[PDB]
């Protein structure tokens, strides 16, 4: 049988959130589940939109409402986009990825991993051609990493073994170097 | 009537040359000329070509022709490209152009200007597309001058004001806002 009830994920729209919060971009997710998909009543979204608030976040939608009684739930939630979305450039997503580094003590893999939701925006944002996208990740992983000389004979066949690896090829790769041996 | 005859210009390929040398690049436009354009017997343009070489690049011409006497001029010049001339990644050409900034007392006409050679690079190497490189201009220039705010007011304008300005363009309107009155 399905296991317990899940709770909601929440979002404050505070300068520094708790830990426990999410992503606009994901409460954002659950907001248009509830809005789109629920079969309910528009006063029960309402209270369940509501309740998922905290923070500054919860302020504005009293506001909104009061100026227009008419106002659906997939009109609020545009208001709500206008005042705690994300506004950027093609130039600063850009230059966001292309200034990424492996940190202290951190693994290959999962500097590879970090790196590939950086990728993703500047496609989105039209910056990056999808034409290109797997060149300039190989590009990015070999002046950004600290490889061993080892994986370095191997990123070097990829570079010139015909077409350049996908995501999961180049995590696969990256994973068979990563292991040591015991002592 | 013509004034006196002009010297040739000259090149020694060190890694730091007197500065007196050209870039590689503009050598490589009078040997160009000698090559195709002069009315002159083999020998003769040989003895022209190698008058104008100084440093390790003078060295190299004798080894080249001793292991093939029957190289042309146009065959030499192409075994010189490859040892002098020069390498660069399309993410090179990208990092180089978008890292620029104003320099301590340097006026925004002299910075303009000196960005705008960094931008052609960038679109021979195709990493920047042609099609886009005058909106990639006012950008840049937006992020790295220092811009007094009467200044600021106008490429404002120019940003909203339809499509984006020329060369010549923004480079009138910043000559017309440098000047100063006297006391």
């Amino acid at each position: 049988l399905p296991m317990r009830y899940r709770k909601l994920r929440v979002f404050s729209g505070s300068a520094v959130p708790a830990p426990e919060e999410e992503s606009f971009e994901v409460w954002l997710e659950q907001a248009t589940e509830i809005v789109k998909e629920w079969p309910v009543t528009e006063a029960e979204k309402k209270r369940w939109l509501a309740e998922s608030l905290r923070g500054p976040a919860l302020d504005l939608m009293h506001i909104v409402q009061a100026d227009n009684p008419s106002i659906s739930v997939e009109e609020c939630l545009e208001a709500f986009k206008q005042v705690f979305g994300s506004l950027e450039s093609r130039r600063t997503a850009q230059v966001r990825y292309l200034k990424t580094y492996q940190e202290e003590g951190e693994k290959v893999s999962a500097y590879v991993l970090r790196l590939e939701t950086l990728l993703r925006r500047a496609v989105e944002k039209r910056a990056i051609p999808r034409r290109i996208a797997d060149q300039v990740r190989l590009e990015q992983v070999m002046a950004g990493a600290t490889l061993n000389q080892m994986l370095w004979c191997r990123l070097r066949e990829l570079k010139d073994q015909g077409p350049p690896p996908s995501f999961l090829e180049l995590m696969k790769v990256i994973r068979e170097e990563e292991e040591e041996e015991a002592s």
